[PDB]
């Protein structure tokens, strides 16, 4: 008769379970709790970086410009046979008294060299007070004063050797620039002067490092200083400093050394550094600026930095000034500032702060704040921030995955637990399918009272399956069968079996699925790969999953991957690029103007 | 009789509720919506960056090297008294007839030193033209020619001082350096030239800055330069400056300024840099350098760009170049070329490109990047790019994980939606499971027609419960009970209640549940921490949850957290790695250099 | 009579369906795979970067300075006519014979300069040697010796010109630095010296580059130095090298060059180093300091670097040193050591480890870290690792985003699979509720053996339905109405239907639905947007949703999104924050020092 038009599945002959073999579900499971979360504590921050930059102040340098010429005759020109120029130091006494008092100077130069006291003497004249006047029109430069614009050389004198003395008497203002230990330092003009610039009488700053004689330093109390163009006095009274070097004499206004200079500068004023304990080190994550540090749970005492005055001044005067424009109304300061060292050796200052609405717990943190109190050396800091940026993303995002993920890990357990009651009740209606489901293979099964009997299932081939034409049961007209006749045999040679369909293709051995007999009785019935279509108790074709409208159960999702993406190198200037910057490199120069005798002469040749 | 063997659970009466409590379920909620997602703009990009590098030129300098030494003679050696000396500037003259015409120089030097005409004879003899032989062997300098190797000294004269006047003329190539402003400008041998060296006359460039005397400057048209080595004339004529400073003259080809300088280069050329507007900030993100870039919405007008000439010419000439590339049968160009000043000083040069399929939309867009259109300084750029890739990785995870959870949010309100329908079928099939499930306590429910009833439950201690032996009705044979009997009371020391066995643990007080008997009756039912099996209607032991194979309706899902990671500071190279890298460090040297004399002699000793 | 208290919802007639539409549920999805999975290897890595750190070494100079001046006399001063300064090279002998023998140095200097052999005497008097005592005190310098501390000037003369010759022997200590290609070098002096410092006799370094003569070079064997200060000899026989300059003579011990020069810098030791074959590239991802690095899948051969020699030796003695102290007794070295250029120019040495618990793979492992063998140049390292950090965090949040969501995109398709055996069971009880959520809209539906048939249903607008009083059938009392009597029609105008009010507001058209009547009868029945409540089968009244306590089958789940965070521009030091650290600018200094004559003299005038 009837074979299977569609051979793709597979049949299964499901026998009662006696209850030799009995199963029970999994009562829910305990699900996983939120975790109670990082608490932050509220703050104003300052961060703090190793001072790199040298202390700077303004100077004056007095000296002059002593030139001796000897020139040859002849017919009919002259030839300088020799020029030596030297720079002469103006003793404390001509500036005070002639420049600063008049705005003149000496034409004479009167100093010390190669252990000799040599003098000059302007035109080889004699002493005649010159006035200063202003140095010629240069950019990007300070002001300048010298005596005379011309050197001065000797009368004609025929065949001779005649020598002519020149004195230019020289004032310009210039920069000063010192470096930690700051027990010497350099002027515009290249010239190194080996002297604290903070050598002086007042206070204890006479213990300042110095390497020259000391009757070549001198400090003028009440210093009315007069400036050489406008010819004004200043109105203000100015401690100043006078050293002569060998070379020349440098003025500058003394000033005390610690209210001066730093170790450490002010790099980041922080509005909201959040701050949070974590792993016995504590975290100090900015949103402003991308940067979350990591330092020890104990404070680092300023005791502890040589030069670090400015540190506690500008910590101050800037939270006061943040809290009053921020918290003024807000929140309360709990203790009074903090400082820890960070890795990368950033020095953070912190003012722990507290909520108005949570004021109940300020005696209980305030305690807190002071456990970490501090109960001289140079603090080091990197270049590169991006560590603590990366910190900074790589947290931020991990603490949102982890949190959302595990959100969904406790709703996906809260609904496997939820869902287990509809399970419950479903695997009564239909135990084969439900038990099926639940093991993951075909089984037979029935209901033990509160546990569940479970059988194997048996398979049979497709093609030796046969679907009987009728479903009207002729010896008792009024009454039919619900669900097809079949025959089968389990074996290719074995007999034939009488059996009647049963949902999921399986094949029952008791054909007693019967119901009374209706009018337009049209059924389809899944059969093999496909369905068979009875038209009133009687066989009409079968078809396939494919002639039949889907719709599905399913709620879509639709995950995708991240895909993979790679970093290149890149770089806004090159290292290179960097080096090439400067304008003059002193290596590249040296290098050529001391090849210059090998380039254009002869180093290895004597002449007799 | 007998006890719970398991006492580790509750037992429950759940009489009847009257509908005095009545419940609803909530109805489905409406699902949230997928964001419309942000529109991209296709593009050609070209970054550009604050110029660091100085313009460099090529440069020859003339100068002599004029010397007179002194000498002394005794029994039997020789002693220089001194050595003077100086270098002489060639004028125009010279360079242009006995240099680059024959490839000679003069054996004199005439020129201006301390206000005075000076004049050298070479060898102290008269004037002889001396060809130009290229100098010594010297690796990584340019080319050179000097006249004479050898220094001249005068004769041996007995106990007497003789001079000797030397005269080398030197002519090398040299590199030239300017730096912005432009105004002057540094040779490769250290010498400083102050003028600008655009400084001409073709054109307005007799504008520049100049601080020399007007005869010092000189311009050839026409000038044919001669290679000295190879005694090549050249076939290009060039237009050639003459500067001549108190030491030397330096001669270079002369070229337009705005065209030869800039004060912004090129950086990246970007294939495909998607810019989309977000937060009234415009992002251009560049996928293959992993970099986003935020700037208003406005672009910057080049014409606020000091001697910005390149930039235009640069960034047409990558784009077309680039189009034609890639986009030459793809896309279509939309507007001209646009100026976006980005955070951290980069300016964006950028190309709008359109899709050929969705060529509808030109119009639309082509008014919208008119819009942008622009209705001088100088532009600074960090060093570091990092933040604008932090925000590129930033935003690439966080748009990819936002979508998928967001998609999840929406997949796991559908199916809470969807299921409502099973739990309002199994609701009716057992009110007492799935109102306890809903609720959260274990209830007792009946259905009220559309709404749900629902009545407390009273727990019964574990120890207070016996369950009888038979389940065989004596009374009517041929009937049994479907669950065993059971007796029980609330209170410890209260009279017992007739009950019957329910599901999960609850006791019936009415003993309904009745069944017509069967042969191999054998069922496990609930009891306590545990069930109780009998057998064919009569009790046959209790026994554990452990004793019965467990199968689960859950599906697993395993999500871990992503640990916790530390990003410690790296540097490829310290600070102090680049400073050391220097060959020769200017300070350090100058620092030793000025303590020789405090090292090895005495500047505070006077001798008389 | 009564309509809806509640308009704010539709009613639906629903006939039933014929067959004339069939639909079926979709099968259960073929649920994703998780992949396989990147397989690690464990190794110990070593990380070259380019050497940009000069070659540095000791050394000693000998030299002399002389010192020729020349003085007036007059009533009653003394000046300078002129001041002869030279640095006098002091030849081979005197420094093994008088120096470095005893300590002593002459009073006599003989050199060549300007092509004469020039001799000077110390106090115009005759040979004497003199002890060197110790330079004067001075901070971070080297020690130092002279043999006068004094300027030797000529007794007074009145109207004369007398000179006075001065010789002061000096030695000092001195670093010296060269960079590649090493063929020259500085001292700390400033001096250049133009010969590579691996030039000597022994072995083949006798072909490194000189530009001196060779009798300028001499090399000692067994040379005993002794410390001029101590009056200690060298208990150690080094070789000592002695090259004479124009200007000095500098000492050295000579050393071979390669096992003492480097064009590379071990940057990292990784004690665990995970590579994955990841594209054809290899990755090195290092936990502990956040890098991956990408290379190919071939090793970088040694013999392409030029001087590279530490490279093999270092990489060896840390690895080693490292597998003793962390895998001595955990795994096994597979293979010799690796290198890999990766890019960014970092050379990473790798050790592959392999686990003692899976020792059964060494064989094929070892096979493949041999495919990887190697079958003269620089490499450049670029300074920024940021890139590599960056690479390093989004893979790892991409690994672990992707995995997880990957899991949840499974379990989602696994539920959705098994609850279709609930939906199977529940479409049997309600086709109609179940049948409209599975399509998406109001149908009517009924089984057709294993297909579902579905109609449309019609809406009835809320106005035009009409809930009888009662519930009680009179004709047949014992008997009353399961859900209450309606009255309606579908047009405004049309007439009236006799029907009964179904579940969800279906107006059912057959009046069949009834139960034999109870007592305390009271059920609420959904009725447009609310609920009817009926007592006794008599109407009560009606009430809204809000009435009736809501309880939820809904599973929370709280999803945010990780909202936008914009990353500034930050940087520790600018760029010229790292400039003006220099105490000292080259540029600077030259640009004021050679403005001098502009600003203080005259340059265009000359006197007659
Ligand atoms: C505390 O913070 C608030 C923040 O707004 C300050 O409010 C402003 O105060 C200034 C001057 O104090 C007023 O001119 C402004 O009009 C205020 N802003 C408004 C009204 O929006 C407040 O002043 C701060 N308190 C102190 C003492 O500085
Ligand atoms: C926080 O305190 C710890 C103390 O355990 C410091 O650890 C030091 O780490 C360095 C580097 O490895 C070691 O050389 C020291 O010996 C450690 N100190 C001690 C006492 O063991 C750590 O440096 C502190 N953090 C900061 C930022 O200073
Ligand atoms: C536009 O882009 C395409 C991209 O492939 C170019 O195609 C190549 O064109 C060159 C020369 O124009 C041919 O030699 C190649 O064989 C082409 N590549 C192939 C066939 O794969 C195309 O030429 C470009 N158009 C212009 C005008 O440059
Ligand atoms: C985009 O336009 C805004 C205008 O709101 C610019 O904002 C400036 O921000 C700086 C730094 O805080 C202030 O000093 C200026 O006063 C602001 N300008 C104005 C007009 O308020 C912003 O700089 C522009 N973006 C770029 C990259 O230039
Ligand atoms: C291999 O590694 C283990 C790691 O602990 C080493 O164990 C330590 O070894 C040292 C000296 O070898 C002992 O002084 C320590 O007490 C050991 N640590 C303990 C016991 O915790 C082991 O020694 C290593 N092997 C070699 C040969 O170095
Ligand atoms: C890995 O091998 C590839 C070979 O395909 C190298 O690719 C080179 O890439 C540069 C830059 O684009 C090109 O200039 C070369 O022409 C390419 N080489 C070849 C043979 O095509 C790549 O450089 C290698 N990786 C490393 C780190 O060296
Ligand atoms: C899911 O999205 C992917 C790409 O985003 C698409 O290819 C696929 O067709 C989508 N499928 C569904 C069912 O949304
Ligand atoms: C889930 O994974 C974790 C680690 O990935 C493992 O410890 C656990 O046994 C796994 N459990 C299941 C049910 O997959
Ligand atoms: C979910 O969380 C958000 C914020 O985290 C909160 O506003 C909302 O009330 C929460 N709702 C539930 C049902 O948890
Ligand atoms: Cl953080
Ligand atoms: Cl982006
Ligand atoms: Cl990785």
């Amino acid at each position: 008769d009837i074979k299977a038009e569609n051979t793709d599945a597979n049949f299964y002959v499901c026998p009662p379970p006696t209850g030799a073999t009995v199963v029970q579900f999994e009562q829910p499971r305990r699900c996983p709790t939120r975790p109670e979360g990082q608490n932050y504590t509220e703050g104003i921050a300052v961060v703090f970086k190793e001072n790199i930059a040298p202390y700077k102040f303004k100077a004056t340098m007095y000296y002059k410009d002593v030139t001796v010429s000897q020139v040859w005759f002849g017919h009919r020109y002259s030839q300088f046979m020799g020029i030596f120029e030297d720079r002469a130091p103006v003793p404390f006494e001509e500036v005070i008294d002639k420049i600063n008092a008049k705005g003149v100077c000496r034409s004479t130069a009167k100093y010390v060299r190669n252990n000799l006291e040599t003098t000059a003497f302007h035109r080889d004249d004699h002493e005649t007070d010159m006035e200063l006047k202003p140095a010629n029109a240069a950019t990007r430069t300070s002001r300048g004063w010298h005596t005379t614009d011309l050197k001065y050389n000797p009368s004609r004198v025929e065949a001779f050797h005649r020598y002519g003395t020149t004195v230019n008497c020289i004032v310009e203002e210039v920069d000063a620039r010192s470096v930690y230990p700051y027990d010497e330092f350099v002027l515009a003009t290249g010239d190194f002067v080996y002297m604290s610039p903070f050598y002086g009488y007042r206070e204890g700053s006479h213990t300042e490092h110095t390497s020259y004689a000391a009757d070549r330093f001198k400090q003028v109390d009440g210093f009315y200083a007069r400036d050489l163009t406008t010819k004004a006095r200043a109105t203000a009274p100015t401690t100043r400093n006078l050293l002569t070097t060998p070379k020349f004499t440098v003025a500058w206004d003394w000033v005390p050394k610690r209210p001066s200079v730093c170790t450490m500068t002010k790099w980041q004023e922080v509005d909201e550094m959040l701050r949070s304990e974590y792993g016995g080190s504590f975290r100090f994550s900015s949103d402003a600026i991308s940067t979350t540090f990591t330092t020890n749970l104990t404070e680092y005492p300023l005791s502890r930095v040589d030069l670090g005055d400015c540190i506690g001044k500008d910590a101050r005067d800037a939270m006061d000034r943040i809290f009053a424009r921020r918290y003024n109304a807000t929140h309360i300061k709990v203790g009074q500032p903090q400082y820890y060292l960070a890795n990368g050796g950033f020095l953070i200052a912190y003012q722990p702060l507290l909520s108005n609405t949570l004021a109940e717990l300020y005696v209980r943190e305030h305690l807190r704040e002071q456990s970490r109190k501090p109960p001289v050396e140079r603090i080091k800091t990197t270049s590169s921030i991006e560590f603590a940026r990366l910190q900074f993303t790589y947290n931020h995002i991990q603490r949102h995955v982890n949190d959302m993920l595990g959100r969904v890990a406790i709703a996906w357990c809260e609904l496997q637990n939820h869902e287990l009651t509809l399970w419950n009740e479903a695997r009564k209606l239909n135990p084969n399918t439900i038990a099926s489901v639940t093991v993951g293979r075909r089984v037979s099964a029935r209901m033990l009272g509160d546990v569940m009997a479970v059988s194997t299932c048996v398979p049979v081939a497709a093609d030796n399956v046969i679907v009987q034409n009728s479903m009207r049961i002729s010896s008792r007209p009024g009454a039919c069968y619900s669900r097809p006749l079949v025959s089968f045999r389990y074996e290719d040679q074995g007999p034939l079996v009488e059996g009647q369909l049963g949902e999921n293709n399986e094949l029952r051995l008791t054909r007693d699925a019967i119901e009374p007999c209706t009018v337009g009785h049209r059924r389809y019935f899944t059969f093999g790969g496909g369905y068979v279509y009875f038209e009133e108790y009687a066989y009409s074709h079968q078809l396939s999953r494919a002639d039949i409208t889907t719709v599905s159960t399913f709620i879509d999702l639709n995950i995708t991957m991240l895909e993979d993406h790679e970093f290149v190198p890149l770089e806004v200037y090159t290292r290179h690029e960097i080096k090439d910057s400067g304008l003059l490199d002193y290596t590249e120069v040296q290098r050529r103007n001391q090849l210059h005798d090998l380039r254009f002469a002869d180093i290895d040749t004597v002449i007799h």
